[PDB]
């Protein structure tokens, strides 16, 4: 009953957990770049790199270091695209490869209210009125923001650019899925243009998990 597969093709392996494995180490390579960092960042940095080595194996790519580039995505493999996320009580990845997909974001976190103040900084006037709407029972404002991180980690491989906050307006279903509208020039660096993100989302085990898959386009 993992969260990350229920919410992404079978095609792209994930793998997550729950809590850190004790004695994990992360790679020679990726040292550096958590050197800096204190304990808790190092400990989700490893275990979420342990996770996405399981899935790129699936994929047959032996031990492989992850490292990052200055605007922090993660640098995966010729022909891989993934993403990662984690959260207290979680850490996840999953992997694609790019003749089968374009871009992949998830992202996961706890169900519950937003902190003090960041839905004010998150979500444009008519998304507050937009969940006001939604069915009781779900913390839809938590589920924006989540979504909205996805949004940023599905783009930024198809794009170098930042996407802010105010930049797309996602709208949430009931049923599971939700839409992102890119509010900016969505000019992407395979020469297309990304105006709107299908994304597909579960709450379970006190965790929200969003997701984005964007597809490839039929032959032209
Ligand atoms: O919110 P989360 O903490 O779950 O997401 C952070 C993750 O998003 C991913 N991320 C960060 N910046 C990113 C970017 N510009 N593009 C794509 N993914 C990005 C990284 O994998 C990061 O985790 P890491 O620093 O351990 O690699
Ligand atoms: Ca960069
Ligand atoms: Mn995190
Ligand atoms: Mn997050």
């Amino acid at each position: 009953d993992q969260l990350i597969a229920s919410v992404v093709p079978e095609l792209l392996p994930s793998a997550e957990l729950y809590e850190d494995p004790p004695g994990l180490e992360p790679l020679p390579e990726e040292e550096p770049l958590i050197a800096k960092s204190v304990a808790k960042r190092r400990n989700e940095f490893i275990t979420v790199r342990y996770c996405a080595r399981q899935a790129l194996s699936v994929l047959g790519i032996p031990e492989v270091p992850i490292l990052k580039g200055d605007k922090g995505q993660p640098l995966w493999p010729d022909g891989i695209v993934g993403s990662m996320t984690h959260t207290e009580g979680f850490r996840g990845a999953v992997v694609g490869r790019t003749g089968e997909v374009r871009s992949v974001g998830i992202d996961a976190e706890p169900h519950d209210v937003l902190p003090n103040g960041v839905l004010k900084s998150i979500a444009l006037p008519v998304e507050r009125d937009e969940l006001d709407a939604l069915p009781a029972g779900t913390h839809w404002d938590r589920l924006l923001f989540c979504a909205k991180e996805t949004t940023y980690k599905a783009w930024f491989p198809l794009t170098a650019r930042w996407l802010g906050f105010e930049d797309a307006h996602i709208t949430i279903d009931p049923d599971g899925t939700f839409t992102s509208r890119i509010l900016v020039d969505g000019r992407a660096n395979d020469g297309t243009v990304l105006s709107a993100f299908d994304g597909r989302w579960i709450i379970d085990k006190g965790l929200i998990l969003t997701a984005i898959v964007v597809p490839k386009l039929a032959a032209a």
